[PDB]
């Protein structure tokens, strides 16, 4: 019905305008435990996957804009503008090492900043999908296939926003886990103090001994818990759907 | 059986009469927590999606009315009418900041007004579906395909009403969460009072210290809970089914 | 085997005899809460849907009777017979308003009458399905297709009876919810009495204050519970299956 | 292998010999509650459905016997042998009415007799399926299709026996529910006695009042429970499978 | 590869050698309760089904042996070798009758003997399946189809063994239920003794009365429990798979 | 690419080299209870099934080696190298018999040795699957089909190892059950001692009687538990996949 | 669009560059229990499977690089550069043996080192998948099929990383199980001490005897628990997807 070729060209420019940049904050391990460091490296890898697939999606949108320009060419002309030591003795050396690892590092501040950035990116991605709306005037069959391709791009972007939210939730979960670990695990200073209450009271040991044994058991329940809850699934984003290909007329 | 062309024309006008406008209330964050603000922005985005897809549905109904007019043209004539500082000291600065964020903002009044508007819209949408009923007299095959298309429009509208209800439930859930957070989290004035009971009693500290430690723990359980329950799924409405296309005779 | 054309004609009259009328009681909101009023309006809408689809089913049965008459015409002749103010003070104004809304209205009597009518209609519908039985003597292929069409009408009617039961259960559930809400929510007279025990004892307030705080908390747990359990699904009856179409011979 | 035509004729007579009659006991409501009466009417309707579908199955078996006679005709000759008043006062009038309804009627004796009859019918139906066994000597393709048709009749009869058991279980469930209701609901004589302990002791009321309030609450929990557990699903038996049709030779 | 016709003939004799006879013990009701008698009759019917289907399987194996003999005929020659009174008073007459029914009958000895026989039959059936093994030398396509048919016979026999185990478990379950019923239900002699402590102490009744009421309640919980757990599913064995048919050469 | 016929011949010899022999330990019943003996016989039968299917798999591998030799023949030449008494009295005779059965037999030592052998066989089977690896140099279509056939043999062997583990777990479960039964069931010597404390104290019986009644109840809970947990599923190994057949060239 | 043949050649070299070597640490049994040794052998076998399938994947990548070189040959020229004793007495000999087995061996240090190596390998594998990205300039149909083949290689590598994580979790689970077993099982020195408190106090035995019986029961609960939780599933990696085959031009 005297198709607006200009509408198609304008939508082609709008489709492949750059979207907001994903965050680039680096999540640091909250402590020196191996499970914590592995969780941080998993988060780094997942953020790398997200950035790579977002760039791939921008390439898909560029191809889609090209196909829309080719479809607009079927109505005429386009003016292309742009060109140990002892048996039986309390360890205290493993307990002390566990506490030392738990209290070294930023305790999860980096994780929280990471999660805030990706939650913001989830909202930002959801805000930028008017570029995939249907057309006002253009109809037919090039139009319907183009509309389906744009809606596929929209669904993929929404899925990417959901994955951003999931990765941010994972970072927050690891941060909460570290906070819980700091709370129930016995303090380094408490351990050192109880260790001096075993070299400054050979007499008193039958009060010091069960206390140590409590501390030991708590340490074991924390580290083990830390090791099991901290294993994270990698985020595995789907590849963006291939744009509809439309040859020049 | 001497088909009522007039019935088809009347149904065409009735199908694409404007439906009730969706609500336009803006949901405000109930507090200054990041989770609360992100929940409010998620609600804003979901309401935007709902309004956009409702407008798209009205366009689909306009196309359907055109197809019904074309089908009526097969029986003759239509008269087209219309044209920090220290180690080991109590923080009190993070606790105080948490309380300050919890008590600033409207505490959920805006959320409740938002939810009421969308619940009302759910009922309003369900009340406006007589326009998709079957025909009295028209039968045949244009009639049956047209009836199927109208029932598809009806099912899509019912699904949109259900989604309106779901979004309103989400707003109410966030409001209830904020109310719970206000209840169990320690008050700003209680925190300030306990902080003056630590600069006006250096003596008394071994009674003040565990009390603080209780407050701290409660603060941590509230904020964390607030952060996890407040993440909302976006509302993702299905695109309205394409109207049946019927060319002029 | 010398087919009883008379049996087919008699079954045609029996198929489209009018069934019992659905109930027409209007369910009133049991109170002035918004959730209660929305539940009542949802029930009104669902009853409207049920009445509309039952009328559509009667139209389907009329078409089926016509097809049976056409099938009877293949054996000969048919003789067509028929032609707030202060910070820190107790509210008492929200508590009092909540109680006032809870005790105004019929408290669920209308809901119970509604539910009784629809439960009776469930039984009534199940009692009227002998009209869809198979035939005594007529066999063949018109007969088998007609029998299948009648059984489809029977299954649809049974499903409608089941939906009637479900809607009645929903009305009873809302009535039971309102009864529970009346029980645990603090009485209006108790609230007014406790409010006069705060203007006639400035002295006594440190006994009055926690009592209020209990009442407040109970009010919050009731209203919130009322708001969440009272959201009802709309009843969405399936469209009656299209009758088998059989042209005159 | 010189097929026993006589075996086929004997099996034809055995297939359509009359099976045991279903029970005809009428289940009466155990009390005057609406839920109880509706449950009894549901049981009456389900028993009607069962009797109707059993008669339909006997008709199917008669058709099957005819098809077996037609199949026997392919080997030769068959000799066809056969030819309120105040605010704030205790009700006592709703409580008393509830007790009166609970204790009137047979208390479930009729339900138990109904259930025994249908359980017996379940066993009786399972005992009568030797008539659907495979053939001794007849083989081929008429024989295999006939064997499949007989096994379909057997499976349908077994399903009907299972449904008989289910309906009997429903009757027993309603009877057990009424027994539980009689136990926890406050007695009519206890209610009348407590009501005379409120007109023969205006003094004593602050001991009588909470007692009433207990009774009231118990009444509400019983009736409501009675109303919810007593809603029964209708028994919906499948139509018997159509017999294999075999024309005379 | 110079097929062993003798191996096929030997396997034909081995396939249709008689298997072990199923047990023929009759399970008797453990008591005089209706639920117990119905459970015993259900077990009788299930054992009848099992015996009937086992005989049918032996017929299938006989047909399979015939098909193997026909397949062996394709290599040459086979030498065919073989040729109440008062209101308000304690009942004591229903309680006494319940106890009398519970203690009459063999208390489950017959059930245990039944279950032992069928468990033994499960093991016996599993021990007799070497007759369905694959062939040593015979290969090709008659051989592969014959091997598939033999494996189908093996799978059916294994399923029948599993069903034998299930039926034995049902008998054991009913026996255990009766033992539990004997334990918690009040003894006949205890009932008679308490009934004489109500005609030999009109004085003492306010100690006798609650005791009776306890007994009554226990009786009701036992009989009801007995009625619900004792309903058994019929065992419904699948028909044996049809043997592969192979005509003489 | 100048296919290594020698590689195919070497793989043919490696494929059908004998695998490790399955264990041959016989599991003995741990006691004289019928459930224990039936469990032992079930284990014997399952081990028989496993040995039979493992021998069948070795035959399948021999056929596969033949097919590989035939495939190697397509490149030229292969040099074929190789050529009671009283009512109301305590029983003590059933209790004593139960204890006697529980303590006779090896108490599960044979079961543990059986389970160790089959767990070892699980590991042994998993260690011998390098013979099913893909080929170094041979490619094409005979090679790919041969590789698929070898991988099918590998998957079947892994499934057989898993079944070996499952059968060993069943043996360990029965052994643990017998150990539990020995612990909670009353000792034979304790029973005999308590029986002499009933013939050497007619006076003392009202202390002896409840004690017996405790023992009786414990006996009943053990034997019943022993009977229900000891029923074992037969191990039903899948038939090995048929080797790919490849005729000589 | 003047395809970059050089890009395809560079990607061919990048695809089949060697990936990081899997770890080669040998997991040792943490103790002398049979379940522990079997778990260690299962871990050894699973690590062997992982190493074998990783080498197979490298072979698949080498084939893929060859196919990419063949596809690059369709645009011209490639310069191939590279060329016991008593009844009734306490055992103490089984208890002592159980403790001795529990405390011998490295107690799980080897398991922890194994798990760390494989968790590191999981992260390492996820870091090396840029070699499977899509192409910059090459498009068409060889390009799209090649891109699909590369993405299949990527998905298989990600699955292998996930399996590495799972195997490491299994090793950590067995290590945690052994730690729990050491904690609740009675110490060897405690057993020896209690055994000397039975040869140096014949008097005292009625205090020593229940203590032993406690120890015995604890031993039984530990070993049994150790035996059941320690059975590990083998890791069964999928075979790498076959590379796309592309013949020279």
């Amino acid at each position: 019905v005297t198709v607006d070729q200009q509408e198609i060209l304008n939508r082609a420019n709008e489709v492949e305008a750059p979207m907001a940049d994903p965050p680039t904050d680096v999540p640091i391990t909250p402590c020196e435990l191996t499970a914590a460091k592995n969780a941080a490296q998993q988060l780094v890898l997942s953020a790398d996957n997200m950035r790579e697939y977002l760039a791939a999606g921008a390439k898909e949108r560029q191809r889609l804009a090209t196909s829309l320009r080719n479809a607009a060419k079927a109505y005429g002309e386009v003016d292309e503008e742009a060109a140990v030591a002892t048996a039986g003795e309390p360890n205290f050396m493993d307990l002390k090492e566990a506490a030392r690892k738990l209290e070294t590092g930023d305790q999860g501040a980096s994780l929280a900043h990471f999660a805030d950035g990706w939650n913001t990116f989830n909202l930002t991605l959801q805000g930028d999908v008017k570029r995939f709306r249907g057309f006002d005037n253009w109809e037919g069959d090039a139009a319907t296939a183009c509309e389906a391709s744009l809606d596929q791009q929209r669904q993929w972007i929404l899925h990417m926003a959901k994955l951003s939210a999931a990765m941010a939730k994972q970072a927050q979960y690891v941060a909460q886990l570290h906070v819980w670990a700091r709370r129930e695990h016995p303090t380094y200073e408490d351990i050192v103090g109880l260790e001096r209450l075993y070299a400054e009271n050979p007499s008193a040991r039958d009060q010091i001994l069960p206390v140590y044994a409590e501390y030991q058991q708590r340490s074991e329940k924390v580290l083990t818990e830390y090791n099991n809850k901290a294993a994270l699934e990698p985020v595995n984003p789907p590849k963006p759907p291939p744009a509809i290909k439309i040859d020049p007329p």
